[PDB]
DNA sequence: GTAGATTCGAG
DNA sequence: CTCGAATCTACA
């Protein structure tokens, strides 16, 4: 079982307006969750700008210390860049898996976006309502299709995607 | 006075077959030297097809040692990629300017070889007679007439010059 | 800001 | 063919 995982920040430095995962189970999206959360610092006017979470929209959530608990139990963890979500959330109990690294390796000499990867690859999602483009949750459902694309195309585990990965 | 110096090697980790400088004056190239030096290890042959020294040629010339203290004494050296130079030859007094650097910022998006930039800038230089690309002195005018067109063209003095190369 | 991959000069 | 410093890329 894979959890795509996902985070919006106040920038680059860290700090989570936001968090998100979807699991992929058989080649199929499953059990979404998604929480905007309190962050530790101010929201960087770039970063907002990008995904548009207010201070008002978070500003009577939860630490992210309090919210990081639901998303533990996975033994994989897959995000976009898995480098960054892995530097600016706290520890998780797994072993993380970049599908940035795997679409790379797969097809060369292209963009490495999380949405240039989607049109390259034409994918087609369902994404839920309400949720626009650089949302936790949203993105989730991106990258996921991306990973079910990286699994369909080259019939790689969970544990080879983590041993590239490393 | 800015020193342009040039160094043809047995390869990219070292030994020193020529040695070569020109001075610049007030946009002006004077005071040309080169030497054949014997290298303190084999010419590779990657390096020979480069420059054309055969091992005859430097067989009895005299060590870097011997010959390094004609070309001290500037207060500025210019070279090509001057990282390589500064690497290979021995401890050289004054303040490093690199053409190569200075081109990649005066003018992003191109080639920043030697050639590629004399081709690109259209530069004009008095070559000396008999000589080659990748003849250490040959070099030194084209590196030369670089720096003249580069500090035309930005009017950047010396001081900024090394600024920019990275002090 | 980050850390990793890629590029590009010198002989 | 060697190997660094400089230049890209992804992430918000
Ligand atoms: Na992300
Ligand atoms: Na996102
Ligand atoms: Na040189
Ligand atoms: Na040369």
């Amino acid at each position: 079982m894979l959890r795509i995982i996902d985070t919006e920040t106040c920038g680059l430095q860290g700090g989570i307006v936001e968090i998100a995962s979807v699991d992929v189970i058989d080649g199929k999206i499953v059990n979404p969750m998604s929480h905007l959360v309190r962050p530790d610092r101010p929201i960087s006017p770039q970063a907002m700008a990008i995904h548009r979470i207010t201070e008002a929209m978070v500003a009577d959530k939860p630490w992210i210390e309090d919210v990081i608990p639901h998303y533990y139990g996975s033994e994989w963890y897959v995000a976009h860049n898995a480098s960054f979500d892995r530097r600016v959330l706290p520890e998780m109990p797994g072993e993380w898996i970049c599908t940035m690294k795997l679409a790379r390796r797969l097809w060369p000499g292209i963009k490495y976006s999380n949405m240039a990867l989607y049109k390259t690859r034409k994918l087609n999602v369902q994404t839920p309502p309400g949720l626009h483009h650089h949302r936790a949750l949203y993105d989730c459902y991106i990258t996921a299709a991306l990973l079910i694309d990286i699994m369909n195309t080259s019939g790689w585990t969970a544990e080879q995607m983590a041993d590239i990965t490393g």
